[PDB]
């Protein structure tokens, strides 16, 4: 990988992952011997379950394998239903106190956050249900990857559908990223976060797989760059960002373009 500090993100340290040893070169969700606590952000489903395909399926696989090792009987069906029930409950609570962080075989503690009520500032029919909601979970020791205490936090976010018009998509995407950064920043100011502070985020290109439909990866990369810059302005460059490997390099390209633009802003 390569790590650089980006001025367009207020000096934030960003780690861009290259291809891994694994099939398809995908970046692992968690490392065996991390020297800091990095929370990986699940590209969640609108229905709020952990399961399915893509990145969400890898979160499911990771939790299930660890449960199996510890003799915990937990099927993919049980994990999907349970995670959905928990996150549905958090969404209900979060929508009743919007803009506030609200607070099991797998979860020790769970948090929810919506920057704004979904569907209130955009069309649900255009971007999709529950867009912008973010959850933070502390994992129980028994399902923590590698039994390492620095791997005990995950996040879960719902991205907008790429089919949406550009104006509403940009708004929805900026809001989603604000929810990710905001939820983590708020988490670190809770009692739970004092004990287990998040020191980095490991990010996919949110909305960039099955959700993007006909939308170009480059437009999403631009949305991510703008959203990330604004979110860091709002909440501060508290922790480092890591972008998981993407052969399109969409997130990288967006930030490169933003960085060069930032250099020229006073000329
Ligand atoms: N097995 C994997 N391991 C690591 N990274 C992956 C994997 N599969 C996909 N990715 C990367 O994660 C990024 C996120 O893509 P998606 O997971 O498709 O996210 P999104 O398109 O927003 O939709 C997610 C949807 O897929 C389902 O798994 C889940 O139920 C959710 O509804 C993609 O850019 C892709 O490169």
């Amino acid at each position: 990988s390569q790590t650089v500090d980006l001025s367009c993100l207020s000096g934030t340290t960003v780690r861009f992952f290259g291809p891994s040893h694994h099939f398809g070169g995908f970046t692992p969700l968690y490392d065996p011997a991390p020297d800091k606590r990095v929370a990986t952000v699940d590209a969640g489903a609108n229905a709020l379950f952990i399961g399915g395909g893509g990145l969400n399926g890898q979160f499911a696989k990771t939790l299930l394998e660890e449960a199996e090792k510890h003799g915990i009987r937990l099927t993919p069906e049980e994990l999907s239903q349970h995670s959905q029930r928990i996150q549905q409950s958090l969404l209900r609570r979060a929508v009743k106190s919007p803009g506030k962080l609200v607070e099991s075989p797998v979860f020790a503690r769970s948090f929810g956050f919506v920057p704004v009520v979904p569907g209130l500032m955009w069309e649900e029919s255009e971007v999709g249900p529950n867009v912008g909601v973010t959850f933070v979970h502390i994992l129980k020791p028994e399902v923590t990857p590698y039994g390492n205490l620095n791997n005990n936090v995950m996040m879960y976010t719902v991205a907008p559908s790429g089919a949406a018009p550009d104006k509403t998509y940009s708004l929805a995407y900026k809001t989603t990223i604000a929810g990710v950064i905001g939820a983590a920043a708020a988490y670190n100011d809770t009692p739970a976060g004092q004990q287990y502070p998040v020191q980095g985020l490991r990010l996919p290109l949110l909305g960039g797989g099955i959700f993007r439909r006909n939308r170009s990866l480059e437009s999403i990369g631009r949305a991510n760059a703008e959203g990330t810059s604004l979110a860091i302005t709002r909440y501060g460059p508290n922790f480092e960002l890591q972008y998981m490997y993407d052969p399109s390099n969409a997130a990288l390209h967006g930030l490169q373009e933003a960085e060069s633009t930032y250099l020229a802003s006073a000329a």
